[PDB]
């Protein structure tokens, strides 16, 4: 069970490793990604506290990095 987020705003990628977010897009992030960043204390539910995340854009079908301040925690699956 990875964590799911939803875009609040459009983000245009910068680095080669980023991805584009469009308003409404749904993304999943693997739990291991957050663990290996030292994120116990439940930051997963407050992504703006994380800075950058890495996951899969369920909507566009791409993978890469994206700002935590652009998304909204919607649960898990």
């Amino acid at each position: 069970e990875g964590y799911q987020y939803r875009a609040l705003y459009d983000y245009k990628k910068e680095r080669e490793e980023d991805i584009d977010l469009h308003l409404g897009d749904i993304l999943t992030v693997n739990k291991g990604s957050l663990v290996a960043l030292g994120f116990s204390d439940g930051q997963e539910a407050r992504p703006e506290e994380i800075g950058w995340l890495n996951g899969y854009n369920e909507t566009t079908g791409e993978r890469g990095d994206f700002p935590g301040t652009y998304v909204e925690y919607i649960g898990r699956k």
